């Protein structure tokens, strides 16, 4: 209780705690093959995202990085649930417009890059060099996100009206929900130090829960993850 | 030898790697593409942990981490070993039942919380918080021990009887020796040290090689790892 | 600057850097769902190895082992690099010969034995057991050679022929620059400190070079990787 943004990292954690026992619970009895995958994938993010924003409650996984003559806190923990989670999210889409295994692997990859150099970014030392990796990582971003439109948004329109329909809402939710990551960064505690931590943390949870509880219940709602039968 | 352990440490690695060349002797020839796949998974599973053992009996897998006022030798090498040899032996068992896309990635995520927050566990220094993270630990193999029983006992049933056979086996060998580890960890140097590191060290080395070698010694004897042709 | 070595740190960044995006843009426009999958692998491999060797430039991913009586400069970002470059030039050529998913599992599994050995023997203290590591390593490398003879071989030579006369080229070029890391290794600052720190750094640039965007050029100009189709 000692650190002001532990009430955001509390409400973080029962918010993806809460999230997975629904998703886990909904997901209980579907027996469609192609249900039981999306179901499988979507319920994973937010079991990670709850051990991660927990492990921040508790102050696990916390450092300390000196930059700019202080001891600045920063919490690495971040960058190992988004190395888990955010993979996951990009195989929820592309499984839903059929994607070829080659495009599937540029997106991981791509994304692999992102949450990395992010997180050399967030630990280095010398203070120039730390927009030099978020340049990188939003370079990396930006290759994605022309993926999901100019890649992917025409595989959809060539299916079955409900996964173009699906597609294109996750397809619009995820690109103006992952774009903010990296402003929060830049003006945050890891940039240059605008807004203050407690802050940050609070608008990273939205930002958070947003995109895997919220995008969980826009999918798992949806006729598109279930195969057409009869 | 300044560590009373280092006995077990020597004897696991020694199991390891002579169950290691066996197995890579014994899949020598092996053409059947099913089998080869066993025979891959199977053989990785000792190759890895002997190398871990390894660097447990070298002191490099060793950490000191304080709680309850003193200093405690945390073998962390152990979490590194489970890390990349828990997935596989599940995916040995799901690949004998043919199980679906989606059941065997969420036993696999499943896997990977149990065995990364017990290395949290492992590494906390407020002593009160290790066992937070063993009880989320566990609740994750609850979870993966329900869908071996409630959720492939009964599609093993559905196949060749070879299969449902190796399975029942297997899957009986799995759970009972899974368990125990828990409650080792529990009693043992990393919760409430009522057994001796060195006691601890015999009994992970028993498990150890039982669920590794012992369990690869029964599959790669079955019939059920190799396609039914004439 | 204050790195000798540093010079060829900058290049060899600048080499990753213009491979990747030569790859990036011959690969825009091909459709073919096959020569994708080889497009997205081998642009991967430069665009990893860009990252870690401006981590090596910029000092982020160095660090000291105490070890011999001395501080050693070890540059530890060159195995994060491997870890997640070498398997997927091993993917390369499996994918060419449509090797079965078994020996796929067992090169990658042998591959991160091996570069995950060297990297424990890179930061471990005793200074012969760093020999110990390299002696595992080395055997590593040697089954993944073995599998790329008398295993893959036999199976390219059964496809059509540019298929096998690609594959043969990949094969030799791999089987000589992959041979020569251990060797550079163990004469080299993390072995016996014959050569200097500063030409170790160029010769490993030399090596990477060749071994990934030389091997894209070759691969990616080739028929091989498209289907055969009118
Ligand atoms: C879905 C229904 C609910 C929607 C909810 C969306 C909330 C997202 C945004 C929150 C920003 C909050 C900003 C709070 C800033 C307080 C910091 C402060 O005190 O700033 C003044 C400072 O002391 C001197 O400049
Ligand atoms: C497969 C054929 C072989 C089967 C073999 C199975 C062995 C597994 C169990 C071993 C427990 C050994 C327990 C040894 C405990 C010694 C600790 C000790 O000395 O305890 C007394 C203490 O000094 C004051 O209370
Ligand atoms: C593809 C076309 C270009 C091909 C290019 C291939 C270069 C690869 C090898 C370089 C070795 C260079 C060795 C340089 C050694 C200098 C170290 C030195 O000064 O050694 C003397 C020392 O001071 C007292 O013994
Ligand atoms: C000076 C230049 C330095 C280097 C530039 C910065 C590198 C990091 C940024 C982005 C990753 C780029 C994308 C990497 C993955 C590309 C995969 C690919 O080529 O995919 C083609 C496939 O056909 C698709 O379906
Ligand atoms: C198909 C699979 C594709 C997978 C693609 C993966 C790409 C990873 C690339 C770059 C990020 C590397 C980040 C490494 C950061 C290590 C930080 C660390 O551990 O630092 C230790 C200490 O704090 C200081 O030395
Ligand atoms: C498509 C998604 C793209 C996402 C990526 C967009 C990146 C550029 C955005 C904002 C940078 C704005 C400038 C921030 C730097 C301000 C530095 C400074 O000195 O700020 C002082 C402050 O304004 C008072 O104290
Ligand atoms: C307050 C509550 C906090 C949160 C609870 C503790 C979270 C960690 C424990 C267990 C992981 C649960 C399982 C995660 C993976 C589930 C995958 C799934 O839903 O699989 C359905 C599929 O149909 C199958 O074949
Ligand atoms: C389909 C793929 C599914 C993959 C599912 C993966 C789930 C991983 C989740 C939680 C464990 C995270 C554990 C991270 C522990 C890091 C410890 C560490 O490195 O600590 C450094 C230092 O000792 C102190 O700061
Ligand atoms: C299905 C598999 C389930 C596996 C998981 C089962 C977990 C519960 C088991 C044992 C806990 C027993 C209580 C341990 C705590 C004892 C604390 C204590 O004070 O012990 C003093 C000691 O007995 C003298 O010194
Ligand atoms: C004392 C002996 C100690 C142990 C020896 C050193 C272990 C590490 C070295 C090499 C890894 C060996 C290869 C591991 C993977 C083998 C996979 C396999 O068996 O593959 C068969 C399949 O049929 C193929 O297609
Ligand atoms: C199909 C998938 C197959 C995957 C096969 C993977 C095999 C990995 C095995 C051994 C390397 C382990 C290396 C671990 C090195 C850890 C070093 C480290 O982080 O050390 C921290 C600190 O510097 C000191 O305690
Ligand atoms: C197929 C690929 C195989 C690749 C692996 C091949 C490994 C063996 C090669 C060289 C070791 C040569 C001996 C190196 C040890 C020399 C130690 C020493 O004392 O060197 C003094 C120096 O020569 C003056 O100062
Ligand atoms: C789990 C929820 C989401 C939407 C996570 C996404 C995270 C990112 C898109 C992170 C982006 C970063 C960039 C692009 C630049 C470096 C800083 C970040 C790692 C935050
Ligand atoms: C390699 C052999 C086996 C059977 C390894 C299995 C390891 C586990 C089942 C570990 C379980 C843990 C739990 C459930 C709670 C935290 C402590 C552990 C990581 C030991
Ligand atoms: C990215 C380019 C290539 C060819 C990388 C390959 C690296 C290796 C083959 C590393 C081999 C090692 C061995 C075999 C022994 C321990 C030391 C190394 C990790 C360098």
């Amino acid at each position: 209780t000692g650190r002001p943004e532990w009430i955001w990292l509390a409400l973080g954690t029962a918010l993806m705690g809460l999230g997975t026992l629904y998703f886990l619970v909904k997901g209980m009895g579907v027996s469609d093959p192609d249900a039981k995958k999306f179901y499988a994938i979507t319920t994973l993010v937010p079991a990670i995202a709850f051990t991660m924003y927990l492990s921040m409650l508790l102050g696990y996984g916390l450092t300390m990085v000196p930059f700019g003559g202080e001891q600045n806190p920063i919490y690495w923990a971040r960058y190992a649930d988004w190395l888990f989670t955010t993979p996951l999210l990009l195989l929820d889409l592309a499984l839903l417009v059929d994607a070829d295994q080659g495009t599937i692997l540029a997106l991981v990859g791509a994304d692999g890059i992102m949450i990395g150099t992010g997180l050399v970014g967030a630990l280095t030392k010398v203070y120039s060099y730390r927009f030099v990796w978020w340049a990188i990582s939003t370079a990396a971003m930006l290759y994605i996100l022309y993926v999901l439109f100019f890649g992917f948004t025409s595989k959809a329109e060539s299916m079955r009206p409900e996964v173009a329909s699906t597609f294109k809402v996750l397809r619009n939710v995820t690109v103006v929900l992952w774009s903010a990551y990296p402003v929060v960064w830049l003006i945050g505690s890891e940039g240059a130090g605008i807004v203050p931590l407690n802050i940050e943390t609070l608008l990273f949870m939205v930002l958070d829960v947003s995109a895997k509880v919220g995008f969980g219940l826009i999918l798992l709602r949806s006729r598109a993850i279930f195969g057409e039968a009869e």
